[PDB]
Parts: structure tokens; sequence; C-alpha cells
């Protein structure tokens, strides 16, 4: 026989015609298991342990550890929260993902000069140490006696690089609070480079008791390129600088995930955990830092790499050849043509507050009332409106996303049956065609059983099982034998 | 001869390299005709022959017999409109999906109490029997004598269900009339839970006639859930409910079509008509209500099931295998793979008014004119660019949509084409090989005429057709004959 | 032999399994070089030298050259620039594309009457000939000694055409100026039909120095269909038509390029120049006016016409058949598949100025200040969020573009594999099946040497090669040769 020795316990591939064929010895192609735990090398990846980016880079009291810290990938943490002043961000997703691609916090410090200001403003909800604090990066200036100048600063840029300046603007809870840190009984932040300003107001108002504070400071920020000047203006209410982060731009990023850190080896990072790259496809999750396996939708794709199993029972021969290189080649296709995802960046604004205007005589007597009534409702009409728009931008940004998957997933099916098929029928066809080149070298002394193995009428020492492996038989030696059989 | 028997009138099949082969007997896979009519079994189809969903749900005076209605489907015809007060929907579409996805009318009663007003407000534009009338889920509120109080009523959800309360708002013609039906001069509706709240104030303005009516209502919904409060205050322009819709979720949709009903049996129900389910893919319409096989946008697949067509005339004899499984094999892959719609949903707002301020002093006159002029002409120029971007984005979603099926079809076009190459080539290669392992039996008493069939030069009985069938033949009988013909 | 005569130099074809595998005589599939001109036939190509579309639309100048000019293609330059009365066009792309799919700048005049106003407004920016000047189409009105009425005009469309109607608005730079054209302190344009209404009101301000003015018109345009009518009324700052252009639809467009002008004959125009259009697929640019082959990603796609190249060195004979037809065929499959591009039409408004409220009252003292910067705040906001929108929305347009053109490169590139994978199989199989048939004739004369070639022992004149030509052989002529060898 010729009879590929019956392989115990081989399993099921796709072909495009028949289903569920089995087959001697199969490939996975989806390494679907993780350990749980993120290596340590070859990257820089650092914890991130009870803060997240944005609250590292304004420089809380109990993430001072992350001061001129310098990561590959940033991994934000679930259990992380803010110990210091209630915050907000107007479109907190934008300034993140710029701070993500620098892969650094070198804080240069800069020589402001604040005339007619107290610097260093406290807080009991930012003790440093045992006394009054607040952030490290920012300077909260307050009136100096019973005055507040309008503080109007410049910097020119005149180095080789960007400047990333970070600022804000302080909401009161009442206007006695409002006279109390800031002479005059309204605030405005004026912010210009010769490309751009932004003018912003203070929003007195009440919000919810949050670690014993119902006022609330606005962030916001602004990036000067080589050549360009800044000039900052304000009559209170403002929250300035002590310097600006050094930029670069490159291979760096942020992934949310609550696994631990271990000391392998793994270039390969998901919020599930490390993942060894050898396979082609992985069905872990769709997030890949460094360089991963693309993600299919499905558990298995087994890929052929022999012969169906055949037999009733084993007998022993030379045999054929075997599928060796052919899985790069094919993963050479795939690989080449997948893509990167788009990635979700606006995400939302996500405004929970009633930001209409303010009078008792302007908005709810006269004529006058019902208009100012009616202006604020309008807004609000545009803000629903604007919420519905971009939610439906997102539902469809979904929908796009996952109708590429799909098709993706369905390519790659298609593609490992059409191999299997192949190779099956080329394996099939080189043992057929070989079977009957022995056939014809025979010359009448053995006939196929029907299993692609011949039965042999007569017995013969290994030369013989050598004269055939060689294809130089002769059938003289067993010409008596056939003629009396015969 | 094995010669097929020369089937007449056979049909075309897409191969990958030849086009307008024939095969032997061929099946269609697009089934692309209609009855036209819709099955009255095995789901429940509700027939709304004059009335919408919306009409049927407030109440309308002829739609009186849908009330606690149950549909597993709900069919709008064309042919019909309201015979009510003259109302408006702002997001349509979003109340509406709802109502449809719920699958029932359960309308339960509720204990409200207005003080200091006059219930059963009547319209002859909605006469109910000889008299005038109004909806019958709604209670329209006015004056009781000379005086309207601030309506300020509350109820908590108890139970272990969600709450529908639909209510809305009196949009007058005149003051004169807003003074005569509510003693205040404007209204305000404020409708809260303890996690939202909508507050609408009336336009008041002249419209088209409808039926005899200048005046409209617009129409509004709150879900309230199991644990919550609803807080409804006024003070004026107000249309009350009187009651809730209980809720539930599952399988329960709506169709627009202008098809009859039947007595047949029948899961998959278009716009067209019914359809039997036992093709793989439908080229009739989009949209598919029940098990339906996916849509592709062309008119004939034909999948293979036997021989091409070879010969000048037949001849008897035995013959081989025949395709039989292979078709729900290959139904599988793109079965499984292929998508639902994303269902348009949010449409657009459709708005055709001017909602511009109202006073001379305020709009005409001085400065202060030219302030609310350029206010109303900022909202147009928002509210156009917003209708720019909607449309904008429906167009988008449209392309979309287009994308997908066309690359869906062009897969489904490939997929059949793979395996009629693949089934041509596995019947011919199994002819082939039968033919010559028959030829190699021969033993020299036959010889192929070159249509794959035997010239025998001698006769022989069935006896002689049976060894051959079988294999076991021997050329000693024909040994006289043959001789003397060589 | 049967050898194939050994082709030299012959290249790479992908397959499904094997990769670089070579064959004898390949084909390229993607026409990737341009000459870098523009045939000027068979299509009517018109050359906008130092004008864009809407510049030869308004009427300068220096392009009166281009009046009743018809296109079939328009072809702007980028060394084009404006030397008229600087402009401005709110929607400008809009605008393009309508007047890019006519073909025609047929302008038909039109008989106003224009009561109580100066005709023929100059300008030293716009000089025609020595002395002051402005655009050929429309008429700058002015004040008639110290008076301006009111100018209401009207026009009813009788004919079977729809009429294009292009009129604008005057924005100074001082009221000083606005009183010296205009006796009234501001302006407003209402043009209405009996389905639409535009009004717009001057916006006074200073602006860069442009060619020697602070001033700018913004240019509009209204469609008024067979059977409706257009009125007109302004009380200053308006720029009048002096007719309408005659509109058709059909095969017409615009694109932009620096290519210079032939005397070929070509229909497959891009901004590289002209492509033969021979090939399936072009990897040149993606537009593509005229008739022209799809766009792919890749720079080359050989498709396989013939053998393997298997031998050391050549031997003469008789061989079997070439690929031949197969090309057009799978060409079918993609090309009727394929899309035409969704249109990038919208782009953004892209506007750049301060259009904030102007009071010193108003804006800067007391409450009312508060409210009025409040609300130039909110829509600067509003304008800020609508580009974020306007800009996610072309983001995603893009990533959905790029998407597509990925797929359908994997595709075409799947497709080629599968043909040369078969092409190579059948090619293989025919020459193997034939050589075997040759064997089975040959009766022991000759031997394979093992490369597809017999090795003939014996000599014979080419009698003998016709005899094995034609299938008709016997071995008789060489029993004694071969006897006397055994
Ligand atoms: C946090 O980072 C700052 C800034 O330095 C930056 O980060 C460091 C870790 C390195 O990566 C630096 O290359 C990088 O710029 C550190 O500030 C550094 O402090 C020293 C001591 O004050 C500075 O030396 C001075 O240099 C000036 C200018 O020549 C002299 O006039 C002084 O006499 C003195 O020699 C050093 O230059 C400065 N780095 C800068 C601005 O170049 C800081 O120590 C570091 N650590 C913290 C806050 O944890
Ligand atoms: C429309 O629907 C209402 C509400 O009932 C609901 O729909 C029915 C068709 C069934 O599906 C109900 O299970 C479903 O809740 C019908 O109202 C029903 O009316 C009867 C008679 O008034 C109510 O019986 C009363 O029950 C209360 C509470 O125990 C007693 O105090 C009374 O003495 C009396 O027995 C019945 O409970 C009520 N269904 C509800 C609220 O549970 C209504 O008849 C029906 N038909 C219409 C309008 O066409
Ligand atoms: C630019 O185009 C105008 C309008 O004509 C249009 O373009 C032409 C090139 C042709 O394609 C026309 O078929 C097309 O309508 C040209 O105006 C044409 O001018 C002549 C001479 O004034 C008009 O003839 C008159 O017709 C009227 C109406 O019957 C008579 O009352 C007059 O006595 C006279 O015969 C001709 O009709 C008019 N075309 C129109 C409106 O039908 C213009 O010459 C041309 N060239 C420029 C500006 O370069
Ligand atoms: C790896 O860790 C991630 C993060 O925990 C796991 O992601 C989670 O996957 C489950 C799948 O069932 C998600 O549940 C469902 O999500 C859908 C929306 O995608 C929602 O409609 C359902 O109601 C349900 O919540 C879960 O949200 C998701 N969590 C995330 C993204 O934070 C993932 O399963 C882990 N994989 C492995 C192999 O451990
Ligand atoms: C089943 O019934 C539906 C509903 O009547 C039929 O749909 C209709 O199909 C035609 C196809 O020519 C549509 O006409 C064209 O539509 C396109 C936009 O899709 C438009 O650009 C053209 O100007 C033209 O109107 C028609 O709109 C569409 N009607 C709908 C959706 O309500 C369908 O053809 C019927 N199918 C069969 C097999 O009877
Ligand atoms: C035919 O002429 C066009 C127009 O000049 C050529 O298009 C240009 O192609 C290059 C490719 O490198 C583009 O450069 C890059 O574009 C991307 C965005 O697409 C940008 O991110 C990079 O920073 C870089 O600028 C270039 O923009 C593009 N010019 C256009 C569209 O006007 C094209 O290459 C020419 N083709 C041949 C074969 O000559
Ligand atoms: C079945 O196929 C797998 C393919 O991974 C074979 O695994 C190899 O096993 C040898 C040791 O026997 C390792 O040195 C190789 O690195 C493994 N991988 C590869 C790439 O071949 C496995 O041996 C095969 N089993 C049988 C019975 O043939
Ligand atoms: C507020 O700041 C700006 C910028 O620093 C000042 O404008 C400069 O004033 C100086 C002195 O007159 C000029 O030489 C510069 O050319 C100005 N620069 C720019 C960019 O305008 C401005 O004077 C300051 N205003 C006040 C009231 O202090
Ligand atoms: C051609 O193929 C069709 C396949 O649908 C055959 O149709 C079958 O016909 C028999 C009766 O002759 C039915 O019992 C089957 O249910 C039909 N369907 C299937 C699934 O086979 C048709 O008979 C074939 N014709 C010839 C001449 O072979
Ligand atoms: C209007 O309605 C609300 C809710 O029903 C009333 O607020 C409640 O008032 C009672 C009596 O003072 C309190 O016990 C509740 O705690 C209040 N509930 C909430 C949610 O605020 C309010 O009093 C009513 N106002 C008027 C003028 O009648
Ligand atoms: C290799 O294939 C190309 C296919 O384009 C052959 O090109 C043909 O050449 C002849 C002249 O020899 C022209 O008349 C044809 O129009 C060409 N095109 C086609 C469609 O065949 C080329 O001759 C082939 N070379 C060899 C050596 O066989
Ligand atoms: C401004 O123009 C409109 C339209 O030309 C005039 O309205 C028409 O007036 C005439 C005379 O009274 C009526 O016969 C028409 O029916 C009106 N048409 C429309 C569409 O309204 C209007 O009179 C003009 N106003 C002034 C002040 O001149
Ligand atoms: C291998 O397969 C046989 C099938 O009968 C099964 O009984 C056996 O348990 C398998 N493997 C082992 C664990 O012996
Ligand atoms: C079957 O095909 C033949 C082709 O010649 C045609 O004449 C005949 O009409 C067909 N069917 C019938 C209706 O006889
Ligand atoms: C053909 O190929 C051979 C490969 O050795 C190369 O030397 C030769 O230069 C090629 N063509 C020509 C230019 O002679």
């Amino acid at each position: 026989c010729l009879g590929h020795h019956a392989v115990p316990n081989g399993t099921l591939v796709k072909t495009i015609t028949d289903d569920q064929i089995e087959v001697t010895n199969a490939t996975e192609l989806v390494q679907s298991s993780s350990t749980g735990k993120i290596c340590n090398n070859p990257h820089r990846i650092l914890d991130g342990i009870d803060c997240t980016l944005i609250d590292a880079l304004l420089g809380d009291p109990h993430c001072d550890v992350f001061q001129n810290e310098t990561w590959d990938l940033f991994v934000e943490r679930s259990k992380a929260f803010s110990n210091c002043y209630p915050y907000d961000v107007p479109d907190y997703a934008s300034l993140r993902s710029l701070v993500a691609s620098s892969g650094t916090l070198e804080f240069i410090t800069e020589g402001f000069t604040w005339t007619g200001v107290t610097q260093n403003g406290g807080s009991n909800a930012c003790k440093r140490g045992p006394g009054s604090g607040f952030f490290s990066r920012l300077n909260w200036l307050t009136k100096s006696g019973s005055t507040y100048p309008v503080l109007n600063v410049t910097m020119p840029n005149n180095d080789n690089f960007d400047k990333l300046y970070i600022w804000g603007i302080h909401h009161p809870s009442t206007n006695q609070e409002q006279t109390s840190l800031y002479v005059q009984a309204s605030g405005r932040v004026t912010v210009s480079t010769r490309r751009s300003q932004q003018t912003i107001i203070p929003n007195i108002g009440s919000r919810p008791w949050v670690r014993g504070l119902s006022s609330r400071i606005s962030i916001y920020w602004t990036i000067v390129k080589p050549g360009d000047v800044l000039v900052i203006n304000s009559n209170g209410n403002l929250i300035a600088p002590r310097g600006y982060f050094k930029m670069r731009t490159g291979k760096s990023s942020i992934m949310r995930s609550d696994a631990p850190i271990d000391t392998c080896i793994s270039e390969c990072i998901t919020p599930n955990g490390s993942i060894p790259n050898d396979k082609p496809f992985q069905n872990v999750n769709k997030i890949t830092y460094g360089a991963c396996p693309k993600y299919v939708k499905q558990n298995t794709l087994k890929l052929a790499t022999g012969m169906r199993n055949v037999p009733e029972k084993q007998t022993r021969g030379l045999f054929g050849a075997i599928a060796g290189f052919i899985e790069n080649g094919w993963e050479g296709m795939i690989d080449g043509w997948y893509g990167f995802r788009h990635q979700n960046s606006e995400g939302t604004g996500q405004a929970a507050d009633l930001k209409s205007t303010q009078a008792a005589i302007d908005q709810i007597n006269g004529k006058l009332n019902r208009v100012i009534e009616k202006t604020n409702e309008k807004f609000h009409q545009i803000e629903k409106e604007f919420s519905e728009v971009e939610g439906r931008i997102q539902d469809l940004e979904k929908y796009v996303e996952d109708t590429k998957i799909d098709l993706w997933s369905y390519n790659a099916e298609l593609l490992v049956a059409l191999e299997n098929q192949h190779t099956i029928d080329l394996t099939d066809s080189e043992m057929n065609k070989l079977f009957e080149k022995t056939r014809r070298q025979l010359r009448e002394n053995a006939e196929e059983m029907g299993n692609g193995c011949f039965k042999i009428y007569h017995k013969c020492d290994n030369a013989c099982i050598e004269s055939i492996r060689n294809g130089t038989y002769d059938h003289d030696v067993y010409r008596d034998e056939a003629l009396n059989n015969r």
C-alpha cells in the first residue's frame, strides 16, 4: 500500500462544495485565547493606576509619579478617579487623542509676569499634603487686595517645534463668590494667535454637590507653531498656564483595560491581554496596538495540510507530497488588502445643563419675555436637533464598520475553502496518477483492492520494494508463480 | 454508449472562464414572481383600510374598529386619510416605529383630576355620529366660565412595565380665539419625569384652509419606566391624556402596500405580495417581513445539476452520478454572512412655515429691528444648513446601501459560477475516468467513436451488458470474430 | 517532442496557491502610463485659459471669447484668476455643478424696467477697455439723483424650458459709502417664485485690500420652471440680472488640470491626460470623463495566456491550444457590477469673518450687553459645531470610498489569480492527456525522457510525424530494430 497510515482523530475543514469533510492533520488559523496579562517588553507600557491621561497632564496630587514620564502605550484603568477641583473639558476626546499620539509629558516651565494679581489660588478639595492646594501646571490668579486689572500677556515661539498651551476658566456658584474672587461682576477670556481666537465668558450657576463644591472649571487648549505669537487677554475667571509641553509625532496611543502586567515578551497588546502573532487572524477583540493578526468574526478557520482519512486499516510503504509552504502565500493576498480602523474620534459633546438666559424683566415680563423664552427654546430645539444628527452619524458609522467586517470574514472563509478544495484535489490527483504509473510498472503481479492500494498475490523481499520505489521493475521473477495461479 | 440521453431544450449557466455553456437540466435560484396577494395565515395581518397607525392610535371616529387590536404586522394603504382635527407630529417617524414594534393597541384608562377646567372640547371637523366631537384617547380642556388655573398633575408608575403617555398643544389662528378658549394671552406646556422635561409654547399664526380650520394641534409623547413619576404643568393650549398604552417588545413592524388579502399560508410578506421561501435569493423587493430569501440585483442565477449537452443522437446504457445535495451546503456560506438592512429611521423634519418673531417696533423699527431681522435670518440660515446636512447624510446613507448590494450580488454570481465550473469538471472527470476503466476492461472488442461512446464491432445479449456493468468481463467469446475482422 | 519551444524571458503571474510562477507569454491588464496631453477629438474640449467656469458665466472682461460657447467638457487651469470686482458665492460648489452639467452658455437677454434708478454702475478694478466698467450679464443699479425707490419687478415663464436667473447683493466698507450709493442706511433683497423666497440684508464691514477695494459682492441664483413667475423686491444694494441662461441636461461636466491639448483621437480624459481604453482597469487617477477602464490600486495585474516555461532546451513538433477569447468573458463579470463614484458635492461653506452684532449700548453696556455677547458666542459655538459635524461627514465619506476601492481591488486580484490557476490547470491537463494518448498510439517505439517529451530510439521521415499527427500509426516498420535492441 501507500495508504497514508490512517491518522487517528483528524478533524473537519470547510470546502466550497462538500462541508465537514475530514483530513489527516489540520492547522488552526484564528488565535482565539488570551493569558489575561500585558508583557513589560519590548514596548514601554505605563500603568495609570488611579489616574487618567488628562489627570496626569494637569498634575493630580496623587499622580506626581508621572512627571516627565515616557510611554510607548498608555493604559487607563476603570478604578481611576479625580481627587482635586471638579473640572470640565469641551471636546474632551480631541485633546486626549493629541496627548496620546505624542508619547511624552515633558513640561517646560516659562516666565509669565502676572502684575496686579495674587498667584497660587488654594482649594480644600485638592489639599496638597496637609494644607490647601491645586493642580501643578496651572496658576489660579485672584484679585490682589481690591483690584483685578486686564491681564494682557504675549509669548513669541522662536524655536523649531510646536508648543501646547493648556488654560481654563472658572464657573462660580453665586455672583457674591464671583465678586469675592474677581472685583468685576462678569469675566471674559480671549486667547489669540496670528491664525485663531477663542473668547469665552463665565456661566454663573448652581450645580450638584461634588466633594463639597458647586463651582466648576472648563479646560481649553491652543497650539502655537514655530514663528507665531500668543496673546492672552482677560478681566476675571482665568486659570493661567505656567509653561508648554514638548510635542512630537510617531507611533504612540492609549487603550482602556483591567489586565495585570507580567515579565514576558509580546508586541501585540489588546484589552483582553497579550496575543502571540503566529496566526494570520484573531477573534479576541478589534482594537490592536503593535503588530497583530487582522480581526474576523468566526471561532475556527481550519486550513488543511494533507489527505482525507480514507481507510479501514493501515499498511506500510512510500508516500507522496505534503502541503508545505502554501500558507504564507495566500496569507499575502488578504493581509495586503485589509485596512486599519477609522478611529471613533468626535464621540459627542454630552452636555447636561439648562443654558438659558437669566433676568425676570427680560425672560418672564412682557413681549420681551416671550421673545427671550422663544430664543432659549429655539436654541434647545437646535441642541436636540444637533444631538439627533450626531447620533444618526455615529449610528451610520457603526453600520459601515459592521458591514466591512462581515464582508472581509466572508472573503476569508471563501479563501480558506478554495485552498482546501484545491489542496484536496492536488494531493488526490498526485496519488491517483502515481498509483496507476505504479500499475503500468507492475506488469500484472498485483491488483488494487479498491482503496488506492495493491493486493500483492506473491511475496518479495525489500529489494522488490526498492525496485518499485525507483520505478526500475521486471516481472520475470514471478512468471512461474503467476502462470500456475492463472 | 453512456451518452447522457441528449435531453432536449436544456439551458445556459455562467462559468468563470466560458460563458453561456449549456447543461442537461438546470435549476433557477431567484424567485422573481408574485401572485399580488397577502395570505391571512400563519401571521396575524391587520388591514388599516382607511387609517394609518397614528390615526388608529389617536382614535379616529371611522377607525373605532381597531380598539384593543392585536397585529403581528401592520399594513398601511395609500387611500387612507384623516377625517378629524388637522394635526402635526414633530419627529413623526420615531413615534410610529415605537408603536409599530410593540404589536398592540391595549389602552388602559387612568384617573386624572382636572380642577377649574371644562372637559370634552368639541370640533365640527371631527363630528362623532351626528353632533360635534374629537379623538377618543385625548381630553381637550378649555376655560371653566372665565378662569383657567395652572394644571399641575402627577402620576407615579408603581407596576412592572413602562407606560406610553400621548399628549399635545393647540396652535390658534388669532389671539382673539386664543383668549376665547384660554383667558391667558399665551400658553406653556411642561412635561417632566425624574430624567427629562419638554417645555413648548403655542405659535399663533394663520395656515391654509383644511376641512374649514386654520388652527393646528402638535402631538408629543413621553415614556415613563417602572419606579418613575410624571408631572404635567400648563397654563393653556393643552391636549391632556386619559390613560397609557401597555408596551411590549418582540417581532412586530409595519409595511406600506396596495395588495389584496387571501386565504393561503405564507410567512414571507413583501409590498408586491406573498413569496414562497424555497429559493435562496429573491429579486422582488428589498423590504421583507418574516423569513425570506436575501435580495440580489439580477433576474436569473442558474445553478447547474448535471452534464453539458454533447451529442448528435442518443444510445442506451448505464450512467454515473447527479449533483444531488450540493445546493444547501453552498447556500450555507452566503446565507450565514449576509446582513439585515439598516432601517431609514430619522427621515427628515420636513417643516414648511415662516417661524420668525412678531412685533412692528421689535422687528421693523430702529437698530432693534435690524438685530431681530438679523436673528430670524440667522435661524433661517441655520435651518437651511441643517436641511443641507441631513440631506447629505441621507444621500450618503443611500450610497452605502447601494454599494453593499452590488458587492453581495457580485459575490453571489461568482459563487454560482465557481460551483457550476467545479460541477462540470467533477462530472466530466468521473465520466472520462469510468469510460477508460471500461476501455481497459474491453480487451479490444469495441473502440470509442470520439463522443465518449464505444462503437461495438460485434453483437452480444444483455448478459454482456451486465458483465460490463459489474466490471467482470473476458474477451474469449469474441476471439474468432475479432481474428477474422483483423 | 511537443515541448512548447522554451520562449525566452517570459514573466510572473499570481496564482491562488503558488506565487510568482512563470508563463510563456503574458498580458498586462492595467494601462498605467500617460502621454500628458488631451486630444481635441472626438469630444468638444474647451480650454478656460485664464478663467474659471463662474468667471465665464458672469462675463469677465478678459473672457468675452467664451460668449455663447458650447462644451462637451470644461477644463479649469490653476493659473486662472479674476480681474474684476472681488466677489463671493455662498454654496459655490452647487451653482458650478449646475452650470457644468448643462454644457452651454447661451445667454438670452430680457426686457427689465428699472424706474427711478441709474443703470450701468462702474468700477476701476473692472476697467472694460480704457475706462471704468463691470461684468457683462449684470446691472449695478444706484440712486438716480437723490432717491432710490423699492424696485418691484415681475416676469412670467410662458415657454417650454426652465430659466436660470443670476443676481447678487453689495456689501459696503462704511455706512457713508452705503448712503452715497443708496439713500437708505440699510438694504434688503427679496427674490420669490410660487415655491420659494430668499431675503438677504447687507453686512457693512471692512475687509482686506484686494486690487484696491475693501467692499464685496455676494452672488445668488434662482431656478424658474415653465408656468411660474418671479418677483424681485429691493430697497438698495442690488445687482440686477439682464436675462436668463437656457438650461439643458445630458452628459456634460468639468475637470481641473494643467495638461496641454493635441490633435489625436481619444474618448477617455483624465487630469494626467488621454488614456487608450483597450485595458479593463487603469491606475492613473480616479476621476474619468467619457468611457474609461475602472480604477484599481495596484501597478500590474498579469493575466496569463499559455504554458509554464518547463525546459532545459527546445525540440520541434506539433502543440495544443492557446487561451484565446477568455479575457472578455471574465471582463464581463467585474465590469458589470463595479459602480460610478459618489460625487463630492457639498464640500464646505468655508466662511472666514467675524459676523457678530454691532452697537456699543447693545453689546458692551449693561445686562443687554451680556445677553447680546452671549448670543453671538452661542452662534460662534453653533458655527464651530457645524464645521466639526460637516468635517466628520466628509471624513466618513472618504473612509467609505477608500474601503470600496480596496475591496474591489482585492476581488480583481482574486479573479485574475483564479483564471490563471484554471488556465494553467486546463493547458497542463490537455497536454498530459494528449501525450499519453500518443503513448498508447506509440506501441513501444519511443519513451518519455521525463519532461513531457518522447525520446525516440529509431529515426523516421516526416511520413511518421504526419501518421502521429493524425493518430493513424502501426509499429510493424520498426519491429526488426526494436527486437534487435531488446
Ligand atoms: C522634568 O523635566 C524638566 C525639563 O527637562 C526635561 O525633562 C528632563 C527629565 C530631561 O529629559 C530634559 O532634557 C528635558 O528638557 C527638568 O528640568 C531640567 O532641570 C535642570 C535643573 O534645573 C535644568 O538644568 C538647568 O539648565 C539651565 C539652562 O541651561 C541652566 O541655566 C541651569 O543653571 C541648569 O543647569 C534642565 O535644563 C531642565 N531641562 C530643560 C528645561 O532643559 C526637571 O528636572 C524634570 N524633573 C521633574 C519636574 O521631575
Ligand atoms: C379594551 O381594553 C380594555 C382594557 O382591557 C384590556 O383589553 C382587553 C380586551 C383585555 O385584553 C384585558 O385583559 C386588557 O387589560 C377593556 O377594559 C376592561 O374592561 C372590563 C370591564 O370594565 C374590566 O373589568 C373590570 O375590572 C376592574 C378591576 O378588577 C373591576 O373593578 C371592575 O368591576 C371590572 O370587573 C377589565 O378589567 C378591563 N381590563 C383591564 C383594565 O384590566 C375594554 O373592555 C376593552 N374594549 C374596548 C374599549 O373595546
Ligand atoms: C449670442 O447668443 C445670442 C442669442 O442667440 C443664441 O445664440 C446664438 C449663437 C444662436 O445659437 C441662437 O439660436 C441662440 O438663440 C445671439 O442673439 C441673436 O441675435 C440675433 C441678432 O440680433 C437675433 O436675431 C433677431 O431675432 C429677433 C426675434 O425674431 C428679431 O426680432 C430681430 O429682428 C433679429 O432677427 C437672434 O434671434 C438672437 N438669438 C435669439 C435670441 O434667438 C447673439 O448674436 C450671440 N452672440 C454673441 C453675444 O456673441
Ligand atoms: C475582552 O474584554 C472586552 C472588554 O470587557 C470584552 O468586551 C465585551 O464583550 C461583550 C460581548 O458580549 C459585550 O457585551 C455586549 O455588548 C454589546 C455592544 O457591543 C451590547 O449591545 C450588549 O448589551 C452587551 O453589553 C461588552 O459590551 C464588551 N465590553 C466592552 C466593549 O467594554 C470582550 O468580550 C473580552 N473578550 C474576551 C475574549 O474575553
Ligand atoms: C413592487 O411594488 C413597489 C412599490 O410600488 C415597486 O417599487 C417601484 O419600483 C420602480 C422601479 O422602476 C420605482 O421607479 C423608479 O424609482 C426610482 C427610485 O428608486 C426613481 O429614481 C425613478 O424615477 C422611478 O420612480 C418606483 O419608485 C418604486 N416605487 C416605490 C418604491 O414605491 C416595485 O417595482 C414592485 N415590484 C414588482 C416586481 O412589481
Ligand atoms: C495625476 O495628476 C494628479 C494631480 O496633480 C496627481 O495627483 C496627486 O497625487 C499625489 C500622490 O502622491 C498626491 O500627493 C499626496 O496626496 C495625499 C492625499 O491624497 C496627501 O495626504 C499627501 O500629503 C500628498 O499630498 C497629490 O495630492 C495629488 N494631487 C492632486 C489630487 O491634485 C497624480 O499623482 C498624477 N498621476 C500621475 C500618474 O502622474
Ligand atoms: C500536524 O501539523 C502540525 C503543523 O503545525 C505539525 O506541527 C509541527 O510539529 C513539529 C514537531 O513534530 C514542530 O517542529 C513544528 O514546528 C510544528 N509546526 C509546523 C510548522 O510544522 C505536527 O507535527 C503535524 N503532526 C503530524 C502527525 O504530522
Ligand atoms: C495688549 O497686548 C497686545 C499684544 O501684546 C498689545 O499690542 C501691541 O502693542 C505694542 C505697543 O503699542 C505694539 O508695538 C505691538 O505692535 C502690538 N502688537 C499687536 C500684535 O497688536 C496691546 O498694546 C496691549 N494692549 C494693552 C491695552 O495693553
Ligand atoms: C430537472 O431538475 C429538477 C430539479 O427541481 C427536477 O425536479 C424534480 O421533479 C420531481 C418529479 O419528476 C419532483 O419529485 C422533485 O421534487 C423535483 N425537485 C427536485 C428537488 O428534484 C426535474 O425532475 C429534473 N428533470 C429531469 C428531466 O431530470
Ligand atoms: C406642582 O407639582 C409638584 C409635583 O406634584 C409639586 O411638588 C410637590 O409638592 C409637595 C407638597 O409641597 C411635596 O410634598 C413634594 O415633594 C413635591 N414633589 C416634587 C417632585 O417636587 C408642587 O408643589 C406643585 N406646585 C403647585 C404650585 O401646586
Ligand atoms: C504574446 O501575446 C500577445 C498578446 O497581445 C501577442 O500580441 C499580438 O501580436 C500580434 C502580432 O504578432 C498582433 O497582430 C496582435 O494584435 C497582438 N495582440 C493579440 C490580441 O494577440 C504576441 O504576439 C504574443 N507573442 C508570442 C511570442 O506569442
Ligand atoms: C409688488 O409686486 C407684486 C407682484 O408683481 C404686486 O402684486 C400684484 O399686484 C397686482 C395689482 O394689484 C395684482 O393684480 C396681482 O395679483 C398681484 N400679484 C401678486 C403675485 O401678488 C404688488 O402689487 C407690488 N407691490 C407694489 C407696492 O408695487
Ligand atoms: C480518539 O478518538 C476515539 C474515537 O473513538 C476516542 O474514543 C478516543 O477517546 C480519542 N482520543 C483518546 C483520548 O483516546
Ligand atoms: C424545443 O426546442 C426546439 C428547438 O428547435 C423547438 O423547435 C421546440 O419548439 C422546443 N419546444 C417545443 C415547444 O416543441
Ligand atoms: C533575456 O534574458 C536574459 C537572461 O539571462 C538576459 O541576459 C537578456 O539580456 C534578456 N534580453 C536581452 C536584452 O538580451
